[PDB]
């Protein structure tokens, strides 16, 4: 029907001289107690994969897809047929949507539901029949031209009425269909100038919005985990969930803490200056640790591109992460990702997602080495031990004072310290990585 | 005696070729119900202007100064007298410093004590007869070798000791001098590698060292402003006071929140990649804009420059949030610049403080006229006035919820916004800037 | 007819509350022996001004402008009467743009000269009875899906031809219609990625491509200055004339530099780590300075914004640099720039080119003053004046050699060198910045 | 003597739990026609692993090294000793020193020379007896507060004599120790800012300078490879040999480029916004890729931070590069990295240096099979041999004009290209790097 020339991918190993199958992805390998599949919870973007046109802004629309003859409803519809043929062939666990990415907008609010039930009717007798669900659904509140001042962060109350009620709709969807998540993205809940912000109400409104979500999706019933996805900046000059420490403080601000987990994406880390598994690090030690989105940016280029991860040592620092909070839970791998503007064949979406998803099980493969022969956490263990005895376990139990440190520091000659072995570490990551064969 | 070339430096006006003058800067001039002088409580860094050397990561020191001949306490007791001259000619109501600066670290923490007190005595009978005054010391935790894996922050307890002891003096020395508030600089509570590092536990420790400060000080009587000043990084490839957002989402998880204020750092905003104006925003809001180091760094240079303030948007802008959260209040605007390494002659430390003086004093200028004729208010008020009645007076009463606000939004047409007027703002900013006749 | 609103903007002065007016810009003001008019020689960017959308890589077009009912040929035309209405009530002496900008482009190439053709028969007869006149065109090279791989420095050798076919035409419209200048932008020669390139091959092709262009120019008897706009990155990951030096570098490889000038945006240098004045100054030293794109970018964003000028050092410095080199000459200040999102209304065309107006009339005032008074070559003079006598004469009259220079070397003393006075040349330029009144 | 801890550095192979030992470099196994000594050319960095102190910008020097209990000459001595211990127990071919790293400076220039001397000719009886030899040697023109304004760009005729004098004892050295290459790196070459700069004269004696010393080398016969190093800033706010493309430039401007090539390092390339693959891409189409510097730096930091080079896409990349210059002909793999600040202790020096042989070894492995294999080439050949045939070859040979190429584009239909297959190219790069096995 729409992939005819692709047959349904497999995995054939490492020495497989075929460009269309997984060399280190095998669903059903076990790593530890859980199949590669179970660990990896793979996802894929509706948006970038199915709506995507390659669009640049200096080029044209020039991604060929067999669904391109079609106009309105119709390519709708034929993006679901197309979509489920393309889990079915990449063998994907999960996908996730904006609201716009399924059904198109309608000229009221009344039509846009009109056109979003009927799309989802058909995605839903689909799922029927699938092994893959609905890892998480969202909001589009960036692309329209009423958010162009925010959404509930507008100067606009109408906007914010409008932003409501598309998130409304958007926790009935993700009750129906059975999201396990619930994305919020605040593309323009920011600022483009300080000069005719006012910050505070702008972030009060915020907190209120997330507010009235959670108590709408506790009415309903929903009972998904709610994210926030953090970003630096673009379209906005600067977004207020900058970080996920800034977003962190935002949350603890207005008391909904206890209600939001994260979605991280590497890209958005980089811009932020920090590395993909800094942001997972911190979200992991709070517990907010929610959900991925596995792309990859360049360092060099300071905007969002929307890579498929391939970069290993990323894929492997990251899983080392998630494996440390004890896997992604509730959350998965989404990837958020996009073939490059040169890639525009239809056979691009599978090389792309099949790069991915191989980075990602040789990652998994080999950041559960580097947790199971505590190759890093032996070190750490040993040069952190003067808080295990001594003055050092008093300050933890919280039985110093300045008084008995310094009264200690008084009495003491030269310290000593021990190298942080940072080259060693380094070295060592390298022979593990070598070591997948 | 030190500056003998320098004659005590005078308010001239505009209209003045003479080099050693204020053009703009007049201590007793009056910008709305305070003076100059009251507005801007202008501080020198000890660090910078005594004992700076003008040295560069690939060259020597290079600076000429007076009081080089000196070694030891000879001196750290020269560069007082100079310090206080400088102060006098140069008509500084404040002056800041780290124990490192004033005083040569013994070979023993006992020897380190009396080499302080000693200058501290000398200090303090100097003040006796000088209108400038301490706005806040700190204890240099960075620049000793026994600190290369952090102070609070370090893996070894009998640095965490040691840290505490130097902590403690400060804080003896800030009530004994009345110093007005006491400033916390984490430069090597962060991490190099994130490898060998428990990050949990670093940052458990670094609150547990905050607590016992807080409570010392309660216990000697301290009643100072405790501050903390951010950064990303440098020298640590990532500082945990990360941001004035990130360090309040550290506070606020360790409930140290109510116990301090921030210090913000112009080139350090720029370096988390944020305007110096954006994080006085951020801190104001949050009412913990509790101080500020005037300097400047370049955006194309990704490295603290530690420039004086000659950028007149900059000064504007930041004086306008300075005076929207009241004023200074208990803090001050701190020189922490240094002469370019080009600008090696004595005569330039004067020099550079005029330029940077006459900078905030044009901006404090037209800051005050920007808020007192409504420039910006004006507009603020009038774009977000649909909060002020109907549907969005309930959503700022708390009175509205998903079902009233969809409701609201199903009845709404085409939805209509205005401009955010950023040219017309910006252009007028120019028009204010070139009134300053 | 488009402007009903706006009646034609005068030059009203300094105090002068009108939102619609001139403060500095005085068209017919002499600034030593040239007006305004003749130093500045404006210009507008038909591409944004007319047939910008507001678009944004997350959000949908939302600029509200009177010929948006138009589609195809209608839209067309509409955009050129819109255009001179819009020329002469700013009264603006010149305008550019990309033969896509002004016509649509046709199924067949046949086709598209064609609607070239009718619109530049419109466009003629309109600078019959208008003062504006063509700075300069040029071939979009970039938009079309063809380019995706390159234009001259795609691997496909009909994409080549192709290119050289709208540059012909490109050529001849300039021809015709009198451009001063021609300008060439190498979007999408460069790479994404190196792993697929053959870069010197491509380079070879780019300069068989631009002496090509040279020749052809010849053969029809155009006379007018090419010029090539350089740009580090985007779209591509790197844009190989990413420099006015790395341009250089090209030229002179291929022989094709004294057919060349720069057309120099600030955005652009910036982009590439440089400050505007830095890419002028070299183009500058080089007899390379062709003309301007006068807008401004944001140095925490690392994307190209197109902001509208409103930075007054900038202005001034770039103004500098200008006068320097004797002014445009041929070439003029084109506003690349383009109004943000959030100034969708259609006055926010006047606001934004009335405040980049203003700004380089501000500019132009103080540069000019800075470089009459000798403020900078008074001291630059001084402090090179070793190579004025003895040995440091001797260097620049090329009769000295390291055996001389080691002899001389050898009777040196500690040699004495002078502050580079940085602090005071900036608070310098501050001054004058507001001595203009 | 110095290291007895460490015994000679063996290769064991990869499955070895040993961490003094190389697991990837065997200095005779054979890859393609050389082995890997002949190939990688390894040479350590004098400044860094002798000199360097670990000191910090906020930091004091913390290394632990044998040699430091002596001062002076004593100091120098220990040194050479210790130098040529190490280099004989990792098994390093080279070398490289700056003047100042051997021996101390002098309170005169001929007292300088003295010391030097004294130090060369240690050295020189010590090469009698190790495989080690001399790869550069170079003339430290930035440390010292002479040059604070420049070198061969002061505006001080004296420093452009003192520079000459120093680099033209080191071309004697060079001479005499029998070096393959010498390099100039212009650290203070560039400016602080524009404000008080003379950029044309300074370029200008800059080209006389570099004059003066090839026409030197010449008159006393040194023969060896003259190699400049480019760097975009650091400690200039703008160095002028920024890019291989920019010095480039320059070399053609003054007719220098016949006698030169460039040194290209891994961070200086990051920081001037370019891959480190990029930059010998450059230099090497234009056969001018003298030698390297291998380090690598973050690209999250915008400062030098030199990192001993451990990432294995970087080192395969590289060797990709220097495999199709033929390799690295008379240059080498110098180590101009420096152990992290926490790495203190002695055997950090060893650590680090295998780390980084291993990396450069692995990629040396993987880079040759892509060649022979024509991983990438055989796809390059494919995309762009349209410039093989038809209309294609004639622009090639230069028998196209736009007429032709217009008559062609007139009868194209629509044009169709093929995919750039960038996620392939890059899951085929970790294929290879993970079939090293
Ligand atoms: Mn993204
Ligand atoms: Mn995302
Ligand atoms: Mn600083
Ligand atoms: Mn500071
Ligand atoms: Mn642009
Ligand atoms: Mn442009
Ligand atoms: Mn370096
Ligand atoms: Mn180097």
């Amino acid at each position: 029907p729409y992939f005819d020339n692709i047959s349904t991918i497999a995995y054939e190993g490492p020495a497989s001289k075929n460009p269309l199958a997984f060399k280190f992805y095998n669903p059903e390998e076990k790593v530890g107690d859980k199949t590669m599949e179970e660990h990896l919870r793979f996802s894929v973007a509706y948006w970038h994969t199915f709506t995507g046109d390659g669009s640049d802004p200096f080029g044209a629309g020039n991604m060929i897809r067999p669904w391109n003859k079609y106009s309105g409803m119709d390519l709708a519809k034929a993006r679901v047929e197309a979509a489920f043929e393309f889990f079915e062939k990449l063998n994907i666990p999960f996908f996730c949507f904006h609201d716009v990415d399924i059904a198109p907008e309608g000229e009221t609010l009344k039509e846009t539901y009109k056109n979003l039930d009927i799309i989802v009717d058909m995605i839903e007798e689909y799922m029927k029949t699938s092994k893959t669900k609905l890892l998480w659904n969202t909001a589009n509140l960036f692309t329209h031209p009423r958010f162009v001042h925010g959404a509930a962060t507008s100067c606009n109350a109408d906007v914010f009425a409008y932003a409501a009620a598309k998130v409304k709709k958007g926790l009935e969807i993700a009750k129906r269909l059975g999201a396990e998540n619930y994305v919020f993205w605040g593309g323009r809940e920011g600022y483009e100038t300080l000069l005719n912000t006012d910050m505070k109400l702008e972030l009060d409104n915020l907190a209120r919005f997330l507010h009235m979500a959670v108590d709408y999706a506790k009415e309903i019933g929903f009972d998904g985990q709610f994210l926030i996805e953090p970003k630096p900046k673009e379209p906005t000059k600067h977004q207020y969930d900058f970080d996920v420490a800034t977003a962190l403080a935002f949350l603890q601000t207005y008391g909904l803490k206890d209600y939001f987990k994260f979605n991280i994406e590497a890209n958005h880390a980089t811009l932020a200056g920090h590395t993909f598994e800094h942001e997972l690090r911190v979200a992991r030690i709070h517990g907010m640790l929610g959900s991925v989105d596995a792309n990859q940016g360049d360092m060099l280029l300071g905007w969002d591109t929307d890579e498929f991860p391939t970069d290993l040592y990323s894929t492997t620092l990251a899983m080392y992460e998630i494996l440390k909070n004890g896997g992604l839970g509730r959350g998965g791998l989404n990837f958020d990702a996009k073939v490059r503007r040169g890639s525009f064949e239809p056979e691009d979406l599978f090389y792309a997602h099949i790069a991915g998803m191989d980075s990602f099980a040789v990652g998994l493969k080999v950041a559960h080495r580097l947790i199971e022969d505590r190759v890093f956490d032996e070190f750490i263990e040993e040069r952190y031990k003067s808080y295990t005895e001594g003055i050092g376990r008093e300050i933890v139990e919280g039985t110093a004072d300045f008084h008995k440190l310094e009264a200690h520091a008084l009495q003491l000659g030269e310290i000593q310290n021990q190298s942080g072995r940072q080259e060693r570490l380094k070295t060592l990551l390298n022979q593990y990585l070598l070591e997948v064969c």
